[PDB]
């Protein structure tokens, strides 16, 4: 909508205060004019037809329970585009400062979040299994990472194409959590997985087979379901990306870790400018080693962590 740019202040999910950029037209709306060409965030009111209406308050504070879903997924986009654009110089997820629109209240106790092609969109979760998936910087970021990937790459969403596109998201959207420097870790969901279990996650990208997900490319699952398993076979690429940047021993095979940052921008200059909608494990790991390559020298420790890392985890 057309009005002034304004600065409202709310709590999330998590129960945290922050402040949230909004405009005034009588209302003020989850609507961010500081960033490219705007970041939006919905209202579905418990349905399931999109986008829902424009977020709507009527004196700029955001403390009630109904409103903390939009609270974090307009603030974590925000801080989702803030990574793309001072890390990688990219402006929002088309690289020309798309607007950015997120839908909260989706459904009924969906337990879930996801981009359709032209948004995010956010269960609130059962209360069991979830709480409103929003709360998860991680988990936002994730998200608008896919919109990254289909505007770049295209990964397929199937198979080992889909398992890297998964990856991806999972790998952004951890160094994304890193960025915001709120309790990082290599884990994915934890902020709004199980409020009654704690130390669990989704998925772990430092151990993968903590939760049944395959840390090895000889233990790739190769049946149908997930789409041919994109989110138990990213547990192999996963595993990959922490050892670049964290190094280890991974079934007897060493890697000298090289840091966050350098894993960041050798998998995205890997991700916008190798990789392809039909790229397989194999050529990830070629991808990986260009990259790292064309940013460190062929003799770097950076294209040898690299080899190191997809060696260890069988993909040659
Ligand atoms: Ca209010
Ligand atoms: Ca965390
Ligand atoms: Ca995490
Ligand atoms: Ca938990
Ligand atoms: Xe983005
Ligand atoms: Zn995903």
């Amino acid at each position: 909508i057309t009005g002034t740019s304004t600065v409202g202040v709310g709590r999330g999910v998590l129960g945290d205060q922050k402040n949230i950029n909004t405009t005034y037209s009588t209302y003020y709306y989850l609507q961010d004019n500081t960033r490219g060409n705007g970041i939006f965030t919905y209202d579905a009111k418990y349905r399931t037809t999109l986008p829902g209406s424009l977020w709507a308050d009527a004196d700029n504070q955001f403390f009630a329970s109904y409103d903390a879903p939009a609270v974090d997924a307009h603030y974590y986009a925000g801080v989702t585009y803030d990574y793309y654009k001072n890390v990688h110089n990219r402006l929002s997820y088309d690289g020309n400062n798309a607007a950015i629109r997120s839908s909260v209240h989706y459904s009924q106790g969906y337990n879930n979040a996801f981009w359709n092609g032209s948004q995010m969109v956010y269960g609130d979760g059962d209360g069991q299994t979830f709480i409103p998936l929003s709360g998860g910087i991680d988990v936002v970021a994730h998200e608008l990472t896919h919109a990254v990937t289909d505007y770049t790459a295209g990964l397929i969403y199937q198979n080992e194409s889909g398992a890297i596109n998964e990856a991806i998201s999972d790998i952004f959207g951890t160094l994304v959590e890193f960025y915001a420097n709120k309790n990082p870790d290599w884990e994915i969901g934890e902020d709004v997985y199980t409020p009654g279990i704690s130390g669990d996650s989704l998925r772990s990208m430092s151990d993968p087979a903590k939760y049944g997900d395959p840390d090895h490319y000889s233990k790739r699952y190769t049946g149908t379901q997930d789409n041919g398993g994109v989110h138990i076979n990213s547990g192999i690429i996963n595993k990959a990306a922490y050892l670049i940047s964290q190094g280890g021993t991974h079934y007897g095979v060493s890697v000298v870790g090289i840091g966050r940052d350098k894993l960041g921008k050798i998998f995205y200059r890997a991700l916008t400018q190798y990789l392809t909608p039909t790229s397989n494990f194999s050529q990830l790991r070629a991808a990986a080693v260009q990259s790292a390559t064309d940013l460190y020298g062929s003799t770097s420790q950076e294209v040898a962590s690299v080899k190191q890392a997809f060696d260890a985890v069988g993909v040659k």
